[PDB]
């Protein structure tokens, strides 16, 4: 189709206009004195909210040029939610910050690929200086004080985290469920994880977390890429007997196949869902086989001559649970036998003896983790069920940000760690006065988040982000009670992996759009 | 009346757009190799010519705010042509380059306060260099050779020149006339000038020189404040029947007086030219004093009781000649006898002879050197009136030149020693920040003039500008002959003090439109 | 007042296409099966015309810039009919040319500046050429042919200049006046010439000729400059009494004076003519005192003490006739007295002996030369007003042509001289190839002006131009026969003084506006 | 050869003296030789970089001497790694030359309407 291009400074206007409407949407969100946002449905009344999550994604633009702005930071900054659990909003603010002086440089005549370089020698310096400032997070005593204050100041949350994490260690899976009861539980069953997310967001059956979850569903373990429905209809019809969800572990699954499964599964036919199998070659393969063994089903290999249509619901092996996100997918609660997985790690364990390679090794100790390792339930329990699925997303939100915590500690909240670490680079140069330039843009810009949070509790920004600067250390200003002290001690804080995942995201897209000289979309018509 | 407001960038670019349209149509005559303007003058052909100034007085603009900017480029610009008589074409360049690059970096958020600052520093650093570049011209050789140079490569003219400062001395008045025939002449009359200048534009009837020109006029000397034409008739009457134009040189001509003046003389009833009296105060009156006695004049005192109105033909002092430019007034071969003249000197001798102090003796030996010193007066000769004309022209054109090269020394031209200035101060830093961009951004406009120059000549500026860096003092580009080289030798020059003001003027000018937030103006109605 | 300010191709798109109306209004009377021009009066009938200075002076757009570009090749062209008498219309048709092309080449990136030194350089080679092709005219029978030419082929009117010729001389001062009868007559008067022309274009009373003839008139001399009309009221109301006309010789007439003058002459208040005086400095004042003498009048000096209210009719000089065109002022039969002339020329023939410099003399000698030299005078005669009138028409138009041959000789004509010029200058080469370029735009525009003659007659330019280049020396193209031969034998001619001068100025103004960057001019 | 567009720029500064049977012919050789200069021009500009003063110092130098963009260094362009198979640049410059040939020798188009 004919295409309309623009250029230069055009294209960056518009760019940058397209950026603004996303950011001041979702800044407005920003702090403990954020304001509400209103989100259209018409199938209902309007929803009031303050995530800037559910706000971003409603985001798009009119203009097509604008909206590839929009639509850009939009994608990266959501990198920043899916890493730590949180930031999203931080990385549009900071987007917005980077953006807007950086194209102001780039007009007064600066070269783009110095203010981007500029930018990065600031950014990789910040998140050293993060690294320094950041307080661990090891003893259960801390993973409960932040697994608290996650959970909005509910000792219950940060103890039942401290418990799961006591259980299957740090670097554990955990899950958590629907309660039966008023009483929390917490057991380990036969479970693991691997890095590979849904196939297609239409699978998505939980909206509010963005994840898709099966209850009791088959799992069809094939090593092989399905592109066509022909070979699954035996399957397919077996599965639509006995009326439980679908779980396709393959090789990969794509072209009709998918299609008519993303179809078919919004109909309400038959609930399915489709993810990529761990890992590559034959790891994969190795790797295909440990779910196998842990759900209590059969691969259905053609390299051994097996075809998917002699395909039996005894092949199909079975779990209790299943959660699937973007990155991850979690088989909670096998069905394999204790005998047969103890065979299998006693097997992997041999085969760690035999490795000629430290590498060998690592990926075998790797899988023996997950399969040995298990995972943790948590089952949250209250009185009313309403207050159950309440305490329920707490507990989720209050997780990522506790794990996150344990893997590079925290640092003070409130948008006060970026502005500390801003002020700590004033001496840092760069090879040429226009990446100069770029360093000071972006140490500008990490005032924005702290800026944001001030105006939105109606104090001045200036004032406040100009006397945490003088402090040093986690000393900041408590938005909240609007007092100025240790951040740490007052409760405010973030893990170091949202700030740092926020800034670098947003540097990532600004340093883009920065050094965009040419836009190509399809015309109004 | 209403008025029309702008502020900030609105107003600021309207400002610029407007000295482009003065500054793109004057540049284009610039150089050796540069083009032709052509101005409309309805009644009779278009002029065409390559005179920057003839082209600056004619630009005028329909936006008001637009011209509002190319009027106070022009007043300031025109100043430096005042100065040395030469460089109003290099000021209006330099001024676009600072002003364009100035407002760009005013834009990106830099203090304007700051970047004047800037832009005035790198300037006063800029025309010590010019000094330490500057080649000294005393000798007599020197000053005939400048003359030639600025004479076109006329002999002839640098050795008139030369022979009347041998006269004279280099600190002497010298003054051109038209010659009697082929020879050219050179003879001292009794004459005298001082610095005051014209009432009003509009007496000026030689546009090219900007000057005042009056043939065998009356002289008018009252030590009064004339505000009313009432008390003129009777003198503009009797000045009416001897058909012969009046200068004015009162305290004051203000009101209805200089206005009535202007619109007789502009209509051509009666020739009339005002200017103030030389000084202030007692000094004033004994001034007035020694041009009667020159002119052969009475003055009309008021203080001792007598009146305008009784002024006769006999009371008015009368010359041979008049000439008036902005600044100063020459009044050429008084009538005065020779008794009452050196009368005067000796009454004068015998007041230095009194004087207590030293400044009083200073002051009064500029007096009686005025008044015995007399004028030089060369008659420029040809076989043709036109080429007399023609010639007569280039003398007075060189002359100022050559006088301005005695004052300061001359320095490379095609605009070599604005570049060369500029290279030499790179480490040159200021307070902040902003103050270093403004530095940057003068240093960047001293580059404008010989890159236009190239431009015309249809060769690449920024190779030849990197070349001309590459050398050392007035190592330059002949844009003539293609030729690098030494400029001084080669013949193409500038005095120090026209680069020195065209530079000094353009900053000024440069320096208050960036500092500029508010313009007012009458509306369109 | 507010400016409008166009730059660059913008403006010499706009000057273009102004060039284009005048000349492609005015080359429509080019050669011998040229068409006609209708011009419109106010008052009266149309005019029709194939006189293509009469178009040019009636062209003026509407557009500002456009007009600016039509009235600068106007100026310029105008100054070659003033020069030899001819060539206006080829100057036009010359300069169109030159400034498409060269328009053209300075759109494709070539430098202006070169481009019209390259331009320079061809035509400074053309005239030289031209100088070479030229054939003398110098013996009576020579002369009275070109005349003859020159009237249309008319022997008696070649009889006359050539007479009128051998009496004053190659050099002397011939006028042409209206005939008392049937019968010709020539005679020589005391009067003198002067290289002086009218202060105001509004003083013409004659627009064919674009001149200014005075019948009877009083002569004022002053010595002064003219500013203001108060000094002249005595003079003018004892002008105006006797109701004769009045020429002002004084060193220069502006300002209101000049004004009033122009207003007062048109009004039909007072017939008044101005003109500057002859040289400068203490050469103008002798002058003066020259045409005093000639004219029977006295010279107002205000060095003396003289004023010009005090000034009667006694002191003012008259003369029979007074012509003043742009560049010339001629006084004819002065009423100075013989003993008074033959005294101041003996006066100035004792100072060429008490001389002591060469220049010194050759001026007195020139001022003698005037005195002594007088004026011959024609006197056209016919059967009736008509045809006295139109044959004084051609006496004047033949004599104008004639001169211009005696000074640079002739040579071929229907534009073929210009063509063969430049086919002589096909190696002649620039310091660069945009000097290069230059030449071949000069050397292909030479062509223009017998393209177009050739155009007017139904004939295809490209094989006559092609067939002319075949031949050398004054072999051309008849465009009345449609024969090809000698030009010159075939009685096709012009002046070299002519063509010379229409393709210097052709290409002087075609050189300014290709290195044109910018044009201001005032808003609709 | 040279990368960075100096092999082309090479090239045609040794083709200055190439000339054709005519005038015409004579300019088409120059336009050539003067596109050769496009991609290295190019390159500097989005270096930041004065191409005119780049590409007037590379025709200076002879061989595989050029301007290495990235360090903003002069010297052997083979040497310092900046290379392109000489099978490249001259696809490049024959196809870019037969398009362009084809497209100053058009003299209509015909298409369907905007309808
Ligand atoms: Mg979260
Ligand atoms: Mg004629």
């Amino acid at each position: 189709a004919a295409k309309d291009v623009k250029f230069g400074n055009d294209a960056r206007v518009k760019m940058l206009r397209g950026v603004n409407v996303l950011a001041d949407a979702v800044k407005v969100t920003l702090g403990p004195k954020g304001r509400n946002v209103v989100l259209d449905k018409s199938f209902g009344a309007p929803t009031i909210t303050k995530d800037g999550v559910s706000v971003a994604r409603e985001i798009e633009l009119e203009d097509k040029f604008e909206n590839m702005g929009a639509q850009m930071v939009k994608e990266v900054a959501s990198k920043a939610n899916d890493a730590a659990g949180d930031g999203t909003t931080t990385a549009t603010v900071l987007a917005q910050a980077i953006i807007t002086e950086g194209l102001k440089a780039v007009a007064a005549g600066m070269n783009p690929m110095d203010l981007k370089r500029g930018i990065d020698k600031a950014v990789t310096a910040a998140v050293e200086e993060l690294k320094a400032l950041s307080v661990p997070c090891s003893d259960s005593k801390a993973i409960a004080q932040v697994g608290t204050i996650s959970a909005n100041s509910d000792e219950t949350v940060g103890k039942l985290i401290a418990e799961a994490m006591d259980k299957v260690g740090k670097e554990g899976v955990i899950t958590v469920e629907d309660g039966t009861g008023l009483q929390d539980e917490l057991d380990v069953v036969e479970g693991m994880q691997f890095d590979r997310g849904y196939l297609s967001p239409y699978f998505i059956n939980k909206p509010e977390t963005g994840a898709v979850e099966l209850e009791s569903p088959f799992i069809l373990l094939a090593d092989k890429k399905i592109s066509n429905i022909r070979e699954m209809l035996p399957v397919l019809e077996a599965v639509a007997k006995a009326g439980k969800p679908l779980l396709i572990i393959a090789e990969d699954v794509e072209g009709e196949a998918l299609a008519t499964l993303v179809v078919n599964t919004m109909r309400g036919i038959v609930k399915v869902a489709a993810v990529k199998a761990p890992g590559f070659g034959d790891r994969r393969k190795a790797m295909l086989q440990d779910i196998a063994t842990l759900t209590g089903g059969t691969v259905i290999s053609e390299e051994i001559g097996m075809e998917l249509e002699k395909a039996t619901l005894e092949d199909l092996g079975q779990a209790k649970r299943v959660v699937i996100n973007k990155d991850t997918t979690t088989i909670i609660d096998g069905v394999g036998e204790e005998a047969a997985i103890q065979g299998r790690v006693a097997q992997i364990r041999q085969q760690i003896e035999e490795a000629t390679s430290d590498y060998d090794r690592e990926k075998l100790q790797e899988r023996v983790a997950k399969l040995a390792g298990g995972v943790a339930v948590i089952k949250v329990g209250a009185a009313t069920e309403v207050e159950m699925k309440e305490k329920k997303a707490r507990v989720e939100d209050a997780l990522h940000a506790t794990r996150a915590a344990v893997e590079e500690g925290v640092v003070a909240g409130g948008g006060v760690a970026l502005i500390r670490v801003a002020s700590k680079l004033a001496d840092l140069r760069g090879q040429n006065e226009d990446q100069n330039v770029g360093i000071k843009v972006a140490l500008r810009a990490m005032e924005a988040p702290l800026r944001q949070i001030v105006l939105n509790c109606g104090e001045e920004p200036s004032v406040v982000a100009n006397t945490v600067k003088g402090g040093d250390g986690n000393y900041g200003y408590n938005a909240a009670t609007e007092e100025y002290g240790n951040m740490i001690d007052m409760g405010i804080l973030d893990p170091t992996k949202v700030t740092r995942s926020a800034l670098q995201y947003a540097a990532s897209v600004a340093g883009l759009m920065i050094t965009t000289e040419c836009m190509v979309t399809d015309l109004p018509k």
